[PDB]
């Protein structure tokens, strides 16, 4: 089981992608935008005490993984995918989202020093135009706090719009 540090708090990165153009020439596959943002750890810590516990990063809108496959996901606007990944020094705790990892037990966690990324992928031959819906897309936590992760992302009203020509 994992303890959450006194006073834990989330730290929420507001995915402000902004306008992404799509031409009807750019290929299925192509990464239509990739959007940075600073991950800023906030000193929140948590230690776990068995061999089973995890940390996830779960995605959390209920689209499914596009034809495409490689953790693109679909989203409401018709041949549009969505990327997610965390960006130091540490693979084993890297990669796309969703996936997740073992803890080692009394190691004392902290939210990794990098940069959140959302890719903007082209899934089918035409594309639609409009926002993605808002709300949650990711939450990295540990088992038994999902209510309080290490770090979510989140679209607030129309932050990623996507325009096609």
């Amino acid at each position: 089981y994992c303890t959450l540090s006194s006073g834990f708090t989330t730290v929420d990165i507001s995915m402000a992608v902004g306008r992404v153009v799509v031409r009807p020439s750019d290929p299925v596959g192509k990464i239509l935008r990739k959007a940075t943002f600073p991950i800023n750890p906030n000193g929140s810590t948590l230690r776990c005490t068995s061999y089973s516990d995890t940390i996830t990063a779960a995605l959390t809108q209920n689209y499914p993984l596009s034809p495409l496959g490689n953790s693109i996901y679909s989203t409401n606007i018709p041949g549009i995918g969505i990327r997610l990944y965390e960006e130091e020094n540490a693979t084993n705790f890297s990669g796309y989202y969703p996936y997740t990892r073992s803890l080692t037990p009394g190691t004392t966690y902290n939210l990794a020093q990098g940069y959140f990324v959302v890719e903007i992928v082209k899934t089918a031959d035409q594309t639609g135009s409009g926002t993605l819906v808002p709300g949650l897309y990711s939450r990295y936590y540990v088992n038994g706090h999902m209510d309080r992760p290490f770090l979510t992302s989140t679209v607030y009203g129309n932050a990623i719009t996507i325009a096609s020509s």
